[PDB]
């Protein structure tokens, strides 16, 4: 069931409603590639839910009340305040760049295990419940390798398991004996977990986990975009906590990391920002060192920053993500859309809280890989009902940097998100609805080929034509 | 069906989800008196959509543009400027005491037919499809009598009509001819008409009035609060204007009235203002009038005014209030409120664009009509989903004034009005499942009975118990 | 010494520099009257401080948080809680058609003395240490009669005395005693007071005024649309308070009268809105038929209200407008300008927080009075800085409505007001260089006469030519 | 002489009045270091003028109207839409992590040169009239050496020039000619430029500069942070343009550059943001290079952008910096402040348009150089008045990494710069009465030496008490 809105709609942003001529036509304009339609002419953008989400009165006021001061500003210590009086953590260090807190940190742990326990850069490997692929990315350059310690259950679609997101305590405990705790510069703790469209992780689990990384004095980052909702699992599937409040369980979640990564994103409600904060004194040198990192994190003097307002609303953002109806009701959301699809007959090859993937290949199967059925199926929704997707599949993997050739692809997935607060739970049946449509006109959508195709990144640019 | 929302919701005001137990406390601490409950304790609030309903991004941008100067102000010409490119009409008086622009040119109409057209005050009559309350208040006092000329098919619920609000041609023609020309100081068109919750006048029907009163050259207002619907219901219903657009039928219909007064809360999307314009020179004199009087209509100089930000906002508003897809899907949304209601047999007594107005003697049989059935079953719905409506039957009513005593009260009504761009529809389901739930547990709710009584305006602060 | 200002400036509205050139066309086409130029032609708008003043960070944030509940709004307790502990009033009612607080409180209180004290209408008398034109207004009309009793000093302006604004207390036990304590229905109590420019009243003054008020049980009124100014001259002159905040001396100060009256567009730093509150329970009657007749003022049901984040701004608003060092800064700027404009030789006829007059008749002595020298001064100012001043003096005056000539007027003086928070020192010097220039080509500036004229209100949209 | 302010404040953030036994406390409670003071406690911030200016009323309003979508936003088109027409540039990349927009395009010419004219790495050199140091420090990185090909006016304080930011032209061919014209990956005009305090540079000098760099066919870029002060000194003292309007000089002076790097937080007068733009296809690879590199910055997809909001306001921004009663007040704000200085004693090594430096070793003669004098001389003018100023000497330049040994430094200057339309005429002679203040009781001015230093970046954090 979708649960009504726990707010009053209050600030609107006018869309058109096009014709379905219109749309055949601008997708032709776009080169049959959604990301190059206007967002005018989107009309259900299920692009990303990051930084497109509504804000509440009170964060967009706080907007107005900035202190532009180089330091020392008040709107800092607004936001500093928050991050002290709901994670429990004394250090804090705004973050524009967006998920740009990894770039930092990463180098600094590394650094400091490695003159501390003297660290084999040559051996580092860091581990994670699931590592976000920016996450991911900042740690393998630098010469440090990852591994994903995720339970069995995480991508088993056909078993239903409360905590999906959870680590393999064992696995981890094994990975750092293998590789030797002297070469693990850190473990990064992901709420909720990005495995399996997203999933939470419980505060057993957790506190599992830093004990095992408290014993090996390895520091632990919890990255967390997503922080509120998988507060909001836990005490919606975590006995223990049942009656605790999602600040009750953010606070005692928290002290189960020495530090946390996150953009703000997401259950932040911000259009932009992140952070970089530190739990106590233990971190200070960590956190001075990723200071000053910050400032000449290019070799030398840079200056930037996020606005005073925007740090305040930062500060707001915080607090509003941790309201309970509204973390029951997003979530409720995401499930109807789920929920919807699995009753028409559309398969998913992953759905969880972050997103559903479709199988494109699957409900278009007349339509070869190299023909890009779930870049076909994007276009189709939107011909249909003006809706936006992303193809991840053979589209977006590309071809071989070395070879000019297509890779390899396992799936061909179209990616749905849900901006938050945004679309209602008409929107959530016009999807729906147009799914239902697509499924059964499915043997007539044609398959694409490239008319203009880039070297690099050509997902976001390319053009193609139907075969 | 419910159409989706032609737009993405960018700011919300929070709002509590209560308990039973807690709203059992809220409506008791009330004095079972929805008047009295704090608006945070509302989930959904039906009381008025007067001024309670979103505004789009560049309304509310448009606050922060203000010229606050006393005279001379771009914002008041901007706003002018909207009302010539909208209306066509030249003069424009901006309003702040609300829907106070009667109060302003009914007086000045009044002299001005006296002293050109020996217009007898002792036997002065004005005329309108359908009079608002307030604007037969204003009119009734300066000794003038009012007369609704509406058709036969208008208050007749068996019968579906598609222009209801329409002027009764010859009853109108008619009743000048009775009451002698002279003696007619204005007719004002109401649009959409108040008249049985709420419905449109056609072009045709408008046209045909104004060359009434343009035959015996008796002044025309149109009274538009919401003006952008009764356009929409023309393009959906009246057959010649099917092609056209909001604004083309908007600058038609304004060719048949010499002025309009308009409270910008409705239709114009504003929290507050409203307006009193002229179409052209043939009416300066009244224009001047109207000036002049709403300085000194205290009898001297008094200085009041809209901010700068507020004549910017509505000066956006009069035109986003005309957008085709949000007044269809505006309109949609009620349609679908009432046919859900009718559905689970809830009675309405008359539904239209405005309001609908439920039976609630018929819904509750067992409580006396000064026991007040429609009071309980407010409370009811609060008690059981925290909606807050309106009674609209005794208790309104109130005493008699000379013997004290309960006056007599045709039917015991509960009104439902609907905020623009506020609620979902899942916030309609949830209104139509809790009258479901009413209905199946009526024979259980209680009477009222006074334990405070205010001896005026009482509906306001009363205080009751159950019975 | 103009002292720097108590912040930093963080949005502006740009405004164009013009040349005399343009400026000489722009006077032209406006008729010579200030009052018909477009607000962006006007360089520095001197025209009225009442709502053109600016706002604080936070003020304008608050715009952004309104609940516009009908009723039980979380907007309203915000400005009434602002109200209790500023004022310690518990009683609170938003006015919004401006100043429109004193048409509802007047009837109410005659009403009051009429029932309880058999007060004789036709012998009623309120005084004030100097009641406000439309205050005198609103008290004439209704059939009441006013008296000020300000002291000697109050319009010497050739002895200077700290609080010029102070009631005449032998003169006011004279009064209730002459007329009757039962005929007189309330005293009102004007801080700062607008005699002489603006002037403050002491609260030594005022407790001696309340406590002669109270052996007469009769009403008190505060109209404190200043409330803070006169807090802030109390706390530099009057000794025992000198190191009171004030705060302090608000609370205090207002323990000497039962009720308050206040437009918001002065002090309180708002560009509209209004107050009317009562301090308790022993007025809780006065309160009601208040809160009551503000419905039914028309003689029946009418609804307007100040929009939520209105209430919001305002309810900060009261707060920032007592910031002592805001205080010191915007009367000390006031004092720089007079000061200039002394040194110069520029002759005032009275000059004070409120505004300067110039004596325009002196300063342009060749100037017949029916020739208008201050409406003439007024258009050379604008001229030579393109400064846009208000004349008091024949011009604004009119002509007798019984003979069609020109009334008799004792002075001919152009006011001058200061928008808070508007201008710079850098402005106020180029207003005293402008008058250096006027002064210095005196002789040259010419009559004016009537090319168009109104029939009431005149000084608005009349134009005029050189003689 | 100091113009007046060509705008109406409108929106003000309180500050507070401090005594001095508060702020001797405050400075202590610092540990001698304004960069350790809280934001509220300083009166006047002349840390810097980045992104600690006002915006306009239009700028404000615009953040409200943000299109948030990932890709096809209608916000980033208005951005690049008024960079197409102010500066005639066809490509816009919009960069957030402030004047980030060198790391991009440095890396992406020097292969361009390298695949195209067989440029040598280990031989590369860039010129510009003078590299900001960010911009020459993103340049030695990568193997890129700077150099600098100013005029010898350009720091000589004895003599004055109009455009002391000229390029040396001889300078210029002889160093393209000296290095090879293949090895010169691009060269940087900076308007205005940074050399002694921001000086000007000509329309005729940049036309000369491309014309050099056309020849060679070596890519230009204009570093434009203050393009509207340059236009503005440009029209009023090159000749040619004296007629032309801020825009029209513009305009025609990036016909003479490639692209354009800027940070929007000076001239543009946003608090964050910059831009990365190329004037036509003919660098349309470079501009997809630029594009693309900024996504796989890091070697992998990383996610980061503006909100809407933020370019609809910055879109606005471009506009409002070019106005010219703004920037001829802007400027003479600056010069006033200069010249003040200057009549009371005050020796500056530099002062332009960006900043003044004052010379503290001169000022304070008796204090050693490893003291730091301009470190004391910033304590007293906060202690004094309040203010807050940076000091750009032995304190800054730290110590050797190799010997950990004080580095010698040329001279202890203390910078002043001036937030835009933040601080009036009244606060510029509150600085000057300042210095005067200081230089009445520099004899007694004490010297510093540290109680804690951070091992870099020492000034931002380290803490000194008196000698
Ligand atoms: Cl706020
Ligand atoms: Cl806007
Ligand atoms: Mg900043
Ligand atoms: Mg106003
Ligand atoms: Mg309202
Ligand atoms: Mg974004």
């Amino acid at each position: 069931k979708h649960l009504p809105e726990p707010f009053r709609i209050r600030v609107i942003e006018p869309v058109k409603r096009t014709t379905r001529a219109y749309r055949e036509e601008a997708i032709i304009k776009s080169g049959m590639n959604p990301f190059l339609l206007d967002s005018e002419d989107v009309f259900i953008d299920l692009l990303t839910d990051s930084g497109t989400g509504a804000v509440t009165q009170s964060m967009q006021a706080a907007m107005m009340r900035g202190d532009e001061a180089y330091s020392g500003s008040r709107s800092y210590y607004a936001l500093a305040e928050s991050v002290k009086n709901i994670f429990g953590y004394q250090y804090t260090i705004p973050t524009h760049q967006g998920r740009g807190a990894e770039q930092i940190y990463i180098p600094v742990l590394i650094k400091k295990r490695e003159q501390e326990k003297g660290l084999d850069r040559s051996k580092m490997v860091a581990f994670s419940n699931y590592f976000f692929d920016t996450t991911q990315g900042h740690s393998q350059i630098n010469g440090c390798t990852v591994r994903n310690v995720y339970i069995k259950e995480a991508f088993d679609t056909g078993v239903r398991y409360d905590f999906k997101g959870n680590f393999d305590l064992e696995g981890l405990e094994r990975g750092i004996e293998e590789v030797g705790p002297n070469n693990v510069p850190y473990i990064v703790a992901t709420i909720t977990s990005n495995s399996a469209g997203g999933q939470p992780v419980s505060l057993a689990n957790l506190k599992a986990m830093y004990s095992i990384a408290k014993k090996y004095d390895i520091p632990v980052v919890m990255d967390s975009a997503r922080f509120a909702e998988n507060a909001y699992f836990i005490k919606q599937r975590e006995a223990e906590y049942k009656d605790w409040t999602i600040e009750q369980i953010t606070r005692e979640t928290y002290k189960y990391a020495d530090m946390l990564a996150m953009s703000a994103k997401k259950d932040a409600m911000v259009p932009m920002g992140g952070l970089l904060c530190m739990k106590d004194d233990s971190f200070f040198d960590v956190y001075t060192e990723c200071r000053t990192l910050s400032v000449v994190q290019e070799g030398f003097p840079t200056y930037g920053g996020l606005e005073g307002g925007a740090m305040e609303r930062l500060a707001v953002g915080l607090y509003d993500g941790m309201n309970l109806d509204w973390l029951a009701y997003r979530i409720a959301q995401v499930q109807y859309l789920v929920d919807g699809l699995e009753e028409i007959g559309v398969v998913c090859q992953q759905a969880g809280g972050h997103a559903a993937f479709v199988d494109a290949g699957k409900l278009l199967p007349h339509i070869p890989a190299d023909q890009f059925p779930a870049q076909a199926l994007a276009c189709e929704l939107y011909k249909v009902a003006g809706i936006r997707a992303v193809e991840i599949g053979s589209f977006l993997l590309g071809r071989d940097p070395k070879t000019g050739k297509q890779l390899p692809c396992p799936a061909e997935l179209l990616r749905l998100t849900i901006p938050r607060a945004t679309y209602t739970q008409t929107h959530m049946d016009f999807i729906i609805e147009a799914f239902k449509h697509v499924k059964e006109n499915a043997a007539n959508i044609k398959g694409l080929t490239f008319t203009y195709e880039p070297k690099v990144l050509r997902h976001f640019t390319a053009k193609l034509k139907e075969v």
